[PDB]
């Protein structure tokens, strides 16, 4: 109950050429968020992954909520398939809604965690 809850988008779709601005929002029971450690990331690292380099995130404090917009302008030449990415975000006291254990663990069993999402290259 502690947490911070992610709603993210399950599938966000992007096409060669074109550009992206996608909506994901964070929720706390204290209504207080970290938001330099509240990130778009791939599993590996805090970056926006191979394949994906091109994938850019801003975190905005709209009420007691945070707005997250998932953007970015994809390369003509960029390689289609299918990603798995993460929203981690961070509420005020650190509390985090997925940590690296439970991605990793998710990763391997095909399971998932709270904001995480496939992004799909057309
Ligand atoms: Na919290
Ligand atoms: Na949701
Ligand atoms: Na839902
Ligand atoms: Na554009
Ligand atoms: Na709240
Ligand atoms: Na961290």
């Amino acid at each position: 109950t502690e947490r911070p809850v992610v709603n993210v988008p399950s599938e966000i779709t992007v096409y060669r050429g074109e550009s992206f601005e996608y909506f994901a929002t964070v929720t706390d029971n204290s209504n207080a968020f970290d938001l330099a450690k509240t990130v778009v990331r791939w599993l590996y690292s805090n970056q926006p992954g191979r394949g994906t380099e091109w994938l850019q995130y801003s975190v905005t404090q709209v009420g007691n909520q945070l707005k997250v917009r998932i953007f970015g302008n994809v390369p003509i030449d960029t390689t289609i398939g299918d990603y798995t990415r993460y929203v981690v975000a961070t509420d005020a006291a650190g509390n985090v809604n997925a940590t690296q254990t439970e991605m990793g663990n998710a990763a391997v069993d095909k399971t998932s965690v709270n904001g995480q999402f496939k992004l799909i290259i057309r």
